[PDB]
């Protein structure tokens, strides 16, 4: 069926549970046994969140190679994403490093360091221009260039230098400050202004190296953005936009990270946010 009238269907029919509940039992079961080993459990955030061995990101070292990242590679968009958690105070040394080795040009942070209370990662970037961060364990040095607050999000200009071989790179940090503590927003049209904003700045582009998008686990706002962007690219490059089909866009991405879109909320928001971004693209 098109997108827009199966949305109503399921509305009217109150369906989404149930439709959800398919996704989880149709989706991909893969082994991530580097994830489980007991070297590692100060690696993860949660127990029940693991990147697949076929698809995680490994970081250039001999000691152990091991990150809570996956590689989501989308062969019909033409379009890659790294997923990963929100990093830990033992990981934030291994985040910037797999970000300096897979030569992204972004990072997309969809969380708030706290929210409900509670810490949903650490601190990982500086956060005043004078006072810098090095990370001894692998060897990098973190400046914060600028920073523009706006009312949905912040923007911030790094620089990112590899103290073996002085070599310096600018990384964009693109920071959504409003998801609610509970639930999915009332309207797409600030994550999709958002998405807009990231797309803009090359760091989506096959001249750089994957984009790094996290929130907490890195599989239910991570999912929504990835699956909307993908979903859209889609409609723009086929002649036929009525054909995509997001519940089987959904399943592709999960063949390469576990539990993408975490509720029947965050489904019924990613519709949301398709439908809508599909009309201001041009279509209506
Ligand atoms: C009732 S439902 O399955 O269709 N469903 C939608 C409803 O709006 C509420 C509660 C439930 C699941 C998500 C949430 O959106
Ligand atoms: C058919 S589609 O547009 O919804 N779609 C094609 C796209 O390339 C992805 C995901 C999905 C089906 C498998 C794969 O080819």
């Amino acid at each position: 069926m098109e997108m827009e009238k199966e949305f109503e269907q399921i509305d009217k029919s109150g369906s989404w549970a149930a439709i959800y509940q398919d996704i989880r039992h149709e989706a991909s079961d893969f082994p991530s046994r580097v994830a489980k080993l007991p070297k590692n459990k100060n690696r993860n955030r949660y127990r029940d969140v693991s990147p697949f061995d076929h698809s995680r990101i490994k970081l250039h070292q001999e000691d152990n190679d091991y990150i809570n990242a996956s590689l989501i590679k989308m062969e019909e968009a033409q379009r890659s994403y790294i997923l990963t958690q929100g990093p830990l105070p033992n990981t934030v040394g291994h985040f910037w490093e797999m970000v300096w080795e897979q030569k992204s040009r972004g990072v997309v942070m969809l969380n708030r360091v706290m929210e409900k209370g509670s810490l949903k990662c650490a601190q990982y970037w500086p956060q005043k221009e004078e006072k810098e961060m090095i990370f001894e364990d692998t060897n990098l040095k973190l400046t914060l260039i600028s920073e523009d607050i706006k009312s949905y999000y912040t923007v911030r200009q790094l620089e990112l230098e590899n103290l073996t071989t002085q070599e310096t790179r600018e990384i964009l940090h693109f920071h959504y400050t409003t998801w609610p503590d509970f639930g999915v927003p009332e309207s797409p049209a600030s994550f999709l202004n958002f998405l807009f904003k990231v797309r803009e700045s090359g760091s989506l582009s096959p001249e750089h190296g994957p984009v790094v998008v996290h929130c907490s686990a890195g599989i239910g706002r991570s999912g929504t953005f990835c699956l909307a962007d993908t979903c859209l690219l889609l409609m723009d490059k086929r002649k036929d936009p009525s054909s995509v089909d997001i519940k089987k866009v959904l399943l592709e991405m999960r063949k390469f990270r576990m539990g993408l879109i975490q509720t029947a909320d965050q489904l019924r928001f990613s519709y949301l946010a398709v439908i809508e971004g599909a009309k201001f693209i041009m279509g209506d």
